[PDB]
């Protein structure tokens, strides 16, 4: 009945991880692991240089700090010095309720505002344990206000208006935020870092062969220029080819393109007139007859691209409608054309072979959560990490955080599609024929008695943040947003007239903040030029 | 204009007045609120304990300070609940047998947060030096300062009343219900009717319109809260809802119960609940200034009221005629729905468990905060109900299993109870959970309001360890990310070593337990 010690070492321990690929999820993976495993295993890259890595994936939510660079030990200003950084307040969502041709420019709604809706990143205050989200829909219902919620709910929505940062020159918050950065130079930086600081052996070769034991563990990869490489654990960062998980290991793909309809994106980075124009210091969503656009502003360029459905539109027109959008020669302009798959792996891990990025789960990129699927994943692995006996639990318990987070996401991004009142293409329509999942069903039907969706709540804080990252306040932003409100009220607010007055005060006090920071906040432009030091 | 315009509540004591404050708190006047209470004056000297959310989710709410509180119940603190002689066959007894090792048969489930390093917890530390030959530490000793601090029955505060460690309460219950009746009352304009019901009125639609009173008032209302105790007037009796009977999660389901007068002169009083194993199931010790409750709470199918109230006598050294004694006997499970129609069941007309982790009182807390939540209008919107109902049963079902482990992987197998529990399946929650524990994985770490989040989840990776390393089951292995680690593992033994002088600290400087409660409650 006794506890019995385990032998006197006997190394039961992974001597070698092999990660494949040299993208954001490859050098992150390696960045991350290198930290995590304390020089105690090999880490070791391989990547081709000859297969272009996918070349976007430049906006970010705001956890990134606290749940990866955090972790590297990488203050802020530092990375955000190497990779061309911006900030992102928000997705603002431009011509998602008006139908027509696509253009940077708002549309003007029935009731004469612009058609324009922001999804920021800033907490709902409250009064008496109820979100600010619940005065404004009693109000809206009640015919007590005619007012947008972004406008009526968060300060920063006056901010992004003006353009300015989401913090003063002393660099003091004035709210929350993400970032926006340059790909290429984020993997670059994470890469150096990876070599320099973490001891990781980058090996520049094409993966050939995957070689497998009797059990079918792969115990090596065969490179085009001979090489064997040996590992214990493996990290496919293949991308969307998936060579490990999906390929060797047989691991099926769930197809969820019926939840989901766009699969295939036309981007490009374009010069920008900062002087002139200034810097807008957020991700623009900007509708298309046959998907939406991305603008993703640092200093001197936007990162854009059309996501689309390639069922609704051929490449050329994508490329036709997204070259009008900015005023691009067609013939002329580098354009990079991807087909991107929506679902997840049935296992992100399966025998000695982890699943990160691309080769992992993904959702169209509209509210940025590619780069959130790699450091959330790679936060698990690294809490799941395996010796060689790999414990069965261990790898379902990876396995099932990962199924849980990218869920969540997806409920979310099925809410900004299947509620679009838009009707003028095929594309639109078909957004209202979406296969819709039981839990955003739920979702729905809890926000349409007027209740809150996942009222928001450190590592257990941040980490529990994979399984419900999305709260009530972004559900609002984008329901309220396209229209969707609540059948009725919050009916406790009926009774609550104190509450109804401090909450008047919540809204007294996002018009005096907004007016006070557009006031005495920088310009985006003049804060970055600072930061960077290009003035 | 289809707001509730009159709430009538069904019984008093904790249950019903705790829902007269709060929703008198909450409807800011809007709303008439009745309790309906039939006289039964002879209300004893009842120790409960609670867990520490109880502040901050439902005092806070009504503006009302600890202190305050305290004062007017003889509360004292709770630290943990110290089980004792759960893992040793004999019949009862308050001292602690010794086990094989030699240490006493003692094991605590404070309430205190396990700090981490690296982003693991400090359990995880523990159990891979424990699994691994390195540590003879109980894991309560090795993780928490508290256990020195309770050993030596100091307090949770120092005199100039500053916090030490976590902790929750004991009170007098009749006097918790005094207190909050005449804050309900006189503060919140409720109406105390002193009556008896005679017959609930309902229409063709099954909605409750009124409650007619033996004295021949009839008490219209628009939603009633069911607060009747185990016979559920309103929600079983009334509305026909089924009870869904647990008796296959947990075996008990009586209490005998008196209050012992103490000498704490003597003995000191111990910031803590007592869980003390005995043959046929196990006897609550609550401490307060100059009394402890007691309680031993069994299995009839496995001991006669008789032979337990004898045990029970014997533990203590009563004698059995010249002792006040209070019998029930419990419902054990819940509602199959806590809410239906204009019924809401609030306390142990909706739910219960036997209060081996004192559940009793957050099942009210719990189910008051969600109501108010969830607080409909006329039209009784089904999915405001509904969505009650799921928190109801979430966070019923969640405390359910939690209790069955601390019985499913007791070691005892000396009497026909303790040989019972092992033949009960174990609920699929907790399969789950011991499956994660034992790969070495944290279960449900904790988040720290969002406080009503820690409803849906509310034992956390620190509160497994204390139950299940407490009775003897160990992970499997450690966790194995702490063999490529040696710069964590040696964060962490800085952080045993904080543990081991905190408690040196603390106990050298904080008051006793007695003396603090002299002082609280201003004896002379
Ligand atoms: C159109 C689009 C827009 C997106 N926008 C965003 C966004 O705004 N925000 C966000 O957070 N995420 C976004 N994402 C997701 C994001 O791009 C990715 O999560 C991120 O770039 C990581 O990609 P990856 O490294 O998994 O794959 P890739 O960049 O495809 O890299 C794969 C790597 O595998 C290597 N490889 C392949 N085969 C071999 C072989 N045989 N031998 C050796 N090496 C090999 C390649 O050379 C390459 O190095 C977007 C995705 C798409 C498709
Ligand atoms: N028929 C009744 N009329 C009024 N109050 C009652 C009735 N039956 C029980 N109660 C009250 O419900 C509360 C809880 O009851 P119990 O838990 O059975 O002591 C007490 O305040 C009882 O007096």
């Amino acid at each position: 009945s006794g506890l019995v010690p385990r032998g006197s070492h006997m190394d039961n321990r992974i001597k070698t991880v092999v990660i494949l690929g040299g993208g954001t999820a490859g050098w992150m993976t390696a960045a991350y692991l290198g930290k995590a495993l304390q020089n105690t295993v090999k880490i070791v890259v391989l990547e081709a240089p000859t297969i272009p890595r996918i070349g976007v994936g430049e906006a970010t939510v705001p956890n990134l700090q606290r749940a990866f660079f955090d972790y590297l030990g990488i203050p802020e200003e530092e990375w955000m010095r190497e990779c061309n950084a911006s900030y992102k307040m928000a997705v603002k969502f431009i011509n998602w309720r008006t139908p027509g041709e696509g253009s940077p420019d708002p549309r003007t709604l029935d009731d004469g505002h612009t058609d324009t809706f922001h999804h920021p990143f800033g907490l709902l205050p409250s009064a008496d344990q109820i979100p600010l989200s619940h005065y404004w829909a009693a109000k809206r219902l009640q015919g007590e206000t005619d007012e947008n919620f972004d406008e009526a709910c968060f300060a920063d929505t006056a901010i992004m208006n003006a353009k300015k940062a989401p913090r003063f020159l002393d660099m003091r918050r004035a709210t929350n935020y993400a970032w926006h950065f340059d790909a290429s130079k984020v993997a670059a930086f994470l890469r150096n870092f990876a070599v320099t600081k973490q001891a990781v052996e980058h090996v520049e070769d094409e993966m050939t062969e995957v070689l497998t034991d009797e059990r079918g563990f792969i115990t090596a990869l065969r490179t085009k220029s001979g090489r064997i490489l040996q590992g214990d654990l493996f990290v496919d960062c293949s991308g969307f080819r998936g060579l490990l998980i999906n390929k060797a290991m047989e691991e099926p793909f769930i197809d969820m393109s019926d939840h989901l309809l766009c699969n295939s994106a036309v981007a490009t980075a374009v010069p920008h007139d900062d002087e002139k124009n200034g810097v807008e210091p957020y991700t623009s969503s900007i509708a298309m007859e046959a998907g939406w656009t991305w603008k993703i502003p640092m200093l001197g360029r936007f990162g854009s691209g059309h996501v689309y459905s390639d069922h609704f539109a051929t490449q050329d027109e994508a490329t036709l409608a997204f070259s009008k959008l900015w005023g691009l020669d067609p013939d002329n302009t580098e354009f990079n054309h991807v087909r991107f798959r929506v679902g997840r792996n049935r296992r992100a891990w399966v025998r000695n072979c982890v699943s990160v990025g691309l080769a992992s789960c993904f959702v169209e990129p509209l509210e940025s959560s590619g780069i959130y699927f790699i450091y959330a994943a790679i936060h698990m692995l690294a809490k799941h990490f395996p010796d060689k006996t790999f414990d069965k639990v261990l790898v379902d318990r990876f396995n099932r955080e990962i199924e849980e987070m990218f869920d969540d996401t997806r409920d979310f991004l099925q809410a900004h599609y299947y509620f679009s009142p838009r009707v003028d293409t095929p594309f639109w329509r078909a957004n209202k024929e979406l296969k819709l999942a039981d839990s955003i069903k739920d979702k729905v039907e809890t926000y349409r008695a007027g209740l809150p969706v996942n009222l928001p709540v450190y590592y257990g804080n941040f980490e529990a943040e994979f399984r419900n990252f999305w709260t009530n306040g972004s559900y609002y932003c984008i329901f309220a947003g396209l229209g969707l409100m609540p059948r009725n009220p919050l009916p406790a607010l009926a009774y609550k007239p104190q509450s109804i007055a401090e909450a008047e005060l919540l809204f007294a006090d996002v018009k005096r903040k907004g007016d006070t920071l557009v006031e005495s906040l920088p310009s985006t432009y003049d804060l970055l030029r600072q930061l960077h030091g290009a003035s």
